[PDB]
């Protein structure tokens, strides 16, 4: 309904143990960004395009979830980019275009099932983003402003 959704924000650290531990780093935005998401934004896994600062546009998956820790029902958002970066990019601006929904949130009974699920989400996202209707979003002026 509110896709494609375009947003930008400073990349900020999270809490607990980072998903770098799984080889699947997930970048966070400040609360301000997540708070401006429409409500028709469901929790779950989405896919789209991302660039960092003035960099090239790459495929990405975004997880939108509920935040346990803030008062009121606040959400969380974290983006894994399907690109190998040589350096972290904290403080840089992440530009995202969320283009499609993959699945609702699910409960997993082990890290093995979780990690397999995440990997499968990434492979599915890669395939779907080849569809001409989504492939074109890579070229949106949204991403050209940041270069
Ligand atoms: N492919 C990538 N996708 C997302 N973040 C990446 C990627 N490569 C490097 N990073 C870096 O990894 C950080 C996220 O790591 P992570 O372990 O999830 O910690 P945290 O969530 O606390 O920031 C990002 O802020 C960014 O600096
Ligand atoms: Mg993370």
């Amino acid at each position: 309904r509110h896709l494609p959704y375009f947003c930008r924000g400073q990349v900020v650290r999270g809490f607990g143990r980072g998903s770098k531990q799984l080889g699947i780093p997930t970048a966070n935005f400040p609360e301000q960004v997540v708070d401006n998401l429409p409500a028709d934004i469901s929790t779950g896994i989405y896919y789209g395009w991302a660039s960092v600062g003035s960099g090239d546009v790459h495929k990405m998956v975004v997880s939108i979830g509920w935040n346990p820790y803030y008062k009121n029902t606040k959400k969380s958002m974290e983006t894994h980019i399907m690109h190998t970066f040589k350096e972290d990019f904290y403080g840089e601006i992440l530009n995202v275009a969320i283009v499609g929904y993959l699945r609702p949130e699910k409960n997993f009974d082990s890290l093995e099932s979780l990690i397999s699920a995440i990997q499968g989400d990434i492979e599915e996202a890669k395939k779907r983003l080849e569809l001409p209707e989504y492939l074109k979003i890579k070229e949106d002026n949204f991403f050209q402003v940041s270069k």
